[PDB]
């Protein structure tokens, strides 16, 4: 139970289309993904639907759940990250990779750390890795779980 003003102490557990756990507050599923991390300590996120912190999708599948309810629900990029954005579109130029097997497509997705570069262009003078996000234009699923309520 809590609302556009509320927090909440719960642990969701964010996975990608494929069922792939990215995100989870419960250390126990960690191990579960392989996710446990070195010395991390996965605990309970208090996030407060009345504050934009997660995702709105997220926050609303929430909205309607008490403490230690679940919903383990997909947030559409359009609740997420809503979509990919603009200004995330980047343009290297052809030989930022013409010297490297790297050769980009129109439709690459090569990240340099974590963030991919959605090549949606592919001009043998250059491409337009489009930066965007991991959940950018992307559902992600959210095994969410409200464990306590704050504020």
């Amino acid at each position: 139970m809590v609302d556009k003003g509320v927090k909440i102490k719960v642990d969701y557990i964010g996975k990608l289309e494929s069922g792939d756990v990215f995100d989870t507050s419960i250390e126990e599923v960690a191990k579960e993904a392989g996710i446990y991390a070195p010395d991390r300590e996965y605990e309970p996120l208090e996030f407060v639907v009345g504050e934009g912190q997660l995702i709105q999708g997220f926050e609303e599948a929430v909205l309607d759940m008490e403490v230690g309810d679940e919903k383990t629900v997909k947030i559409p990029a359009e609740k997420a990250y809503g979509n990919r954005n603009e200004m995330l579109i980047q343009k290297i130029p052809r030989d930022a990779f013409k010297e490297a097997d790297f050769e980009p497509e129109e439709g690459m997705v090569i990240l340099a750390e974590g963030i991919p570069a959605t090549i949606t262009e592919v001009t043998d003078n250059e491409v337009t890795l489009d930066f965007n996000h991991e959940l950018a234009g992307k559902d992600l699923v959210f095994t969410i779980k409200i464990i306590e309520v704050v504020e």
